[PDB]
């Protein structure tokens, strides 16, 4: 039901981590780890990890321009409430779609989409070469969220803690999706993510070779992506060290617990549940943060034609000017409302086909992240018995169920359902909105 059954996504992602582990060593897992310290940045053949600089990476420019934040987010909208999601530039069929998170689409990967591949590779220890840009890229881009979330929200020194675990959340997010560019799972399709991405496929061919010296990834380069198997383990074999990265900077934040568990202590285990799942559970929480304010705009405006014996006259200034601060919300609302219905689509297609498709028997796919989102959905219904169609016992066969059991709506104040039914008043798209319906009227 969409409106207490147990939140499970979590426990779901330590299996998949598990698995990968295991994978990992039967093939060389061992031989993957890596340490910044082992590599040579820009021929240099002269401590502590957060003391990382511009110096340890091989980014091919000059000073000053090689930095990993270099020209994002130009027009300061990364963490701005309002900000509306935009499309991939995918320009070969349009007919799959999934929109980009605002920090997502400034992520700073500067260094990484402007490597010099021979300086990674030339002398032979492109495992500890990378491991150095990553690192870097992980800590800086931690670093610009904690500031550019409270600059964007003009954030006093103080932090309230519902703000503090939004932070913590975001580098979470920040360090998943960074698994996901250098395993080759990434959604975003853009001109810098194809030189990005083709930056890697040199590197870790290179990299195949190097620990070469049988051959644990034969035909590796035949898969898409390309040495799937090889990245994935380099992934495995390395990600604490990167998580390690972006502990530098979270450690300054002041909350310890919820989901802030992670900023002294352990590897946070997001970059298991699919990326596809990950943005609309984000999604989530910015559509909330954009009606809360919005809708403060219609307390604010209308407070006045809210009482019978309230000063609002029909025709006074009152009147129209909480007149238009309703025209201003349905006209938000509905442009984000257009967005989660091809999201709740998409989820519910893929959900459908996952408890359908049998051992021999396939749909086709087509989509980058297909075998991901269906073996993910078949583990899910797995445990919760939902295998056969008529099954509606479990609040995971709708995305609006999977908001309300992994998402973070406690900002949407009052249009917090994401189902319509099971129309409703409390429904986050209501046009009307139940308790300014008459106000609008005055």
């Amino acid at each position: 039901p969409c409106v207490i059954y147990p939140a499970i996504a979590n426990q779901m992602a330590h299996q998949m981590h598990e698995d990968a582990q295991t994978e990992a060593s039967k093939r060389g897992l061992a031989k993957l780890r890596a340490d910044a310290k082992q590599g040579i940045y820009k021929k240099n053949r002269k401590s502590n990890i957060c003391n990382i600089t511009l110096q340890h990476s091989n980014d091919s420019r000059n000073g000053n321009n090689g930095g990993a934040c270099t020209g994002k987010d130009g027009n300061n909208e990364r963490f701005k409430i309002g900000t509306e999601w935009k499309i991939g530039e995918k320009v070969e069929t349009t007919d799959t779609d999934a929109y980009i998170p605002p920090r997502r689409q400034h992520m700073c990967t500067s260094n990484l989409e402007n490597l010099n591949v021979s300086w990674v590779t030339e002398d032979g220890k492109a495992i500890h070469s990378l491991l150095g840009d990553v690192q870097l890229a992980a800590k800086m881009d931690a670093d610009e969220i904690i500031k550019r979330y409270k600059k964007h929200n003009t954030l006093t020194d103080p932090i309230q803690q519902k703000d503090q675990e939004s932070i913590c959340r975001a580098v979470r997010y920040s360090f998943a999706d960074l698994g996901d560019i250098i395993r080759g799972r990434d959604l975003w399709e853009h001109g810098d993510q194809t030189k990005l991405q083709g930056h890697l496929q040199i590197i870790f061919g290179k990299i195949k070779e190097e620990i070469k010296k049988n051959d644990k990834y034969k035909g590796d380069e035949k898969n898409n992506p390309p040495y799937k198997q090889l990245r994935e383990d380099w992934w495995e074999a390395n990600r604490h060290q990167v998580w390690r990265a972006m502990q530098c900077e979270l450690k300054n934040l002041k909350k310890s617990n919820g989901d802030c568990h992670y900023n002294s202590r352990g590897t946070p285990l997001d970059d298991y549940i699919p990326q596809r799942l990950r943005w609309m559970v984000e999604w989530a929480e910015w559509f909330c943060k954009m009606q809360s304010q919005e809708y403060d705009k219609l307390m604010k405006q209308c407070s006045q034609c809210m009482s019978k014996g309230g000063d609002c006259r029909k025709g006074d200034v009152n009147c129209t000017s909480c007149e238009q601060a309703c025209e201003e919300y349905k006209k938000k609302i509905k442009k984000w409302e257009k967005q989660w219905n091809k999201i709740k689509d998409k989820y519910e297609e893929l959900y459908l086909q996952a408890k359908i498709a049998f051992a021999g028997t396939s749909f086709g796919g087509g989509d980058r992240d297909y075998q991901q989102m269906v073996h993910f959905f078949k583990e899910l219904q797995k445990v919760t018995g939902d295998t056969t169609l008529g099954d509606t016992t479990s609040p995971y066969s709708t995305a609006a169920g999977y908001i309300h059991q992994e998402g973070h709506v406690d900002e949407c104040t009052e249009q917090t359902q994401f189902c319509k039914n099971r129309e409703d008043d409390n429904y986050t798209f209501k046009d009307p909105p139940p308790k300014y319906a008459n106000a609008c009227k005055c």
